[PDB]
C-alpha cells in the first residue's frame, strides 16, 4: 500500500478532491535510499489532477491523505508504483519507493 508519515503538519482540513489541480514539491528514492528525481532541483512545482491517475497509484491515494502546507514521507509499495517490471534503468523491479512530498496549494 501507500504509508504517509507527517515532517511538517498542514493545515489539518484541506485535502485534495477528485478533479482539482495538485500543486506539489517533491524527491524520489530508491530502498538504497539514492534520488531518482526531485521538482525541487527545477525550481517549478510538479501539478496533477487527482483522479486521472496521469500519476502512479500511491501519489493518487497517499497525496490525498495530506492537507495543504503538509510534507510527508510516503513510502508506497511496487504494487502502487511501478510493479514486477519497474522502469528500466530508472526503476527496479519491484520496488518500493519513498518519496518527500510537499502539498503546496490546490487548484
Ligand atoms: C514527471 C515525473 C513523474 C513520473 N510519474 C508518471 C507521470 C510517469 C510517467 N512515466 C513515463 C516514463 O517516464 C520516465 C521518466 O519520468 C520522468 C519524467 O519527467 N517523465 C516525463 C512525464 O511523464 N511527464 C512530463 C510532465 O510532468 C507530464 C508527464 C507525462 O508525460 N505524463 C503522462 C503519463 C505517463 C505515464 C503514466 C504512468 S505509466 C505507469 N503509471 C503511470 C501513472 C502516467 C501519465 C516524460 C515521460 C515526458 C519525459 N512513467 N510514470 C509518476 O507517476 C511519478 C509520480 C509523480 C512524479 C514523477 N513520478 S516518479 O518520481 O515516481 C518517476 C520519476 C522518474 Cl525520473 C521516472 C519514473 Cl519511471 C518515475
Amino acid at each position: 500500500g501507500v504509508q504517509v508519515e507527517t515532517i511538517s503538519p498542514g493545515d489539518g482540513r484541506t485535502f485534495p478532491k477528485r478533479g482539482q489541480t495538485v500543486v506539489v514539491h517533491y524527491t524520489g528514492m530508491l530502498e538504497d535510499g539514492k534520488k531518482f528525481d526531485s521538482s525541487r532541483d527545477r525550481n517549478k512545482p510538479f501539478k496533477f489532477m487527482l483522479g486521472k491517475q496521469e500519476v502512479i497509484r500511491g501519489w493518487e491515494e497517499g497525496v490525498a491523505q495530506m492537507s495543504v502546507g503538509q510534507r510527508a514521507k510516503l513510502t508506497i509499495s511496487p504494487d502502487y508504483a511501478y510493479g514486477a517490471t519497474g522502469h528500466p534503468g530508472i526503476i527496479p523491479p519491484h520496488a518500493t519507493l519513498v518519496f518527500d512530498v510537499e502539498l503546496l496549494k490546490l487548484e
